[PDB]
């Protein structure tokens, strides 16, 4: 009778909320997609074992083109769950799927889970200070995306931090590293030359948030661009005006160069 | 020798993650604070019952002034948990607590949980479009704060949405309703005449995020200012120019007026 949007979490199958696990356990059919993000600490098998149901994994095309043909029909007679990495509506286009559910006479419910959007708090950067967010997309053929560069500029101008989601091509098993995002940004800097992202820019890297030992590093591009941050997923953050305690955290927890402790108010 | 920062979730006791619950159950001591926020859909008793551990509540002063003499000493020869509503480290001052842990020779680990920062995605507003966030505080004595008004202005000017936390007196359990927030903003608008918040401004109200039956309402200030959104806490959102898909979600899911499909897009 109902359809559930249930977040799975950041890292592994234990990042699902208790509410989500118990509701998922009682659903008749369980669907899921693993293309909007990467849960580096689990497998479909572990998820299925935790929920006690077999999970039918859908592709991007299944969802975007056939959600109402594959999932919605079963919801009219059964309770259906649709699992996704992180929080189901964050940094995805899944919100629109609720409009489809409604237009098909299906009631939907959303069970949240830890999202990378708030997990950025572990970097020590005050979350209220983040401005507009962006995605560093892979160039394809002659098309070279650059809008994310302007986002940084705009936020930096306002003294705000910038959260940069990194691209993912799940079908190819390609997960953009913070390294690759930095390479791409320098290339954009060379083109526009707005003094927005250079070798001297301070950046923060958060890798595998949700794991017990995520990689949290901060430093100048020239120094981190070739550093190994471990397995994906990675997210990149370009901080704006640092508060004293923000810089202190980065130095003490993220191993940032002691120098950044000296802010230029 | 270990301190765990564990998120409690959004609404009730089942909003904690499976990882957070299992880890907490294994801790020798469990602390919590409910000053940054409260879990309006549950009680300390039910949380305590779910964890199976006595939960020691800490006040704002216990944490901010005495964290190192109340919590850290025990973390030296035991596993200790520190529960907070939402996602750990989102509250501005919490990240600093990890620095105190390090200074005490104590290892700390973060276990995430849903935060309103990501949960607001249920409003249909694209997450990348949120700008700087702010808190609406009461005017008191000769003090009349208005910075949150300028935040809205700077965000909306760049087509960005503004997430607005409402004032709360946790200890006294006194919330600021979305209604009062609107009145304050209208009063601030009358003082600054910047044309930021008026009877014609479109707003979104989110209450009881995390529950299976949250209240999601969108409309113009003149129609919602005296509407009943239910029990606190309330979260106010002043969106920027809406995406056609964002406007459609508000209409189909949040009961927004058809008028926004042409006026705010
Ligand atoms: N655990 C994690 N650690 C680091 N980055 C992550 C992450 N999870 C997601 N990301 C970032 O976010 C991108 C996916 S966008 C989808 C985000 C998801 N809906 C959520 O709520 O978290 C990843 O490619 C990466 O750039
Ligand atoms: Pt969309």
């Amino acid at each position: 009778m109902v359809l559930y949007f249930i977040g799975l979490g950041l890292y592994d199958e234990r990042d699902i909320t208790v509410k989500g696990l118990e509701i998922a356990k009682k659903c008749d059919y369980v669907f899921a997609e693993f293309y909007t993000s990467l849960m580096a600490g689990t497998t479909l098998g572990r998820i299925q074992k935790l929920i006690g149901k077999e999970i039918r994994v859908l592709s991007r095309e299944d969802v975007e083109l056939n959600f109402e043909n594959i999932v919605l029909p079963l919801a009219k007679e059964n309770d259906v769950a649709f699992l996704t990495p992180g929080d189901p509506l964050v940094a995805t286009t899944h919100a629109e799927l609720r409009i489809r559910a409604k237009r098909a006479g299906v009631e939907s419910y959303v069970i949240h889970a830890p999202s990378i959007y708030s997990a950025v708090g572990i970097t020590g950067m005050h979350i209220y200070k983040f401005g507009k967010s962006a995605t560093v997309a892979y160039p394809e053929g002659n098309w070279f995306p650059t809008s994310y560069y302007d986002v940084i500029k705009e936020n930096a101008e306002r003294g705000l931090h910038t959260l940069l989601f990194l691209d993912i091509k799940a079908e190819k098993r390609m997960y953009m590293t913070a390294n690759e995002a930095m390479e791409l940004l320098l290339k954009v800097e060379d083109m526009k030359k707005g003094g927005v992202f250079t070798d001297d820019t301070l950046v923060v890297v958060l890798a595998r948030a949700g794991s017990l030992n995520p990689t949290i590093r901060a430093g100048y591009v020239k120094d981190l661009i070739r550093e190994d941050f471990g397995d994906p997923p990675h997210i990149l953050i370009v901080p704006g005006k640092l508060h004293i305690v923000e810089a202190e955290y980065l130095v003490e927890i993220a191993g940032a160069p002691r120098e950044i402790l000296r802010v230029n108010v």
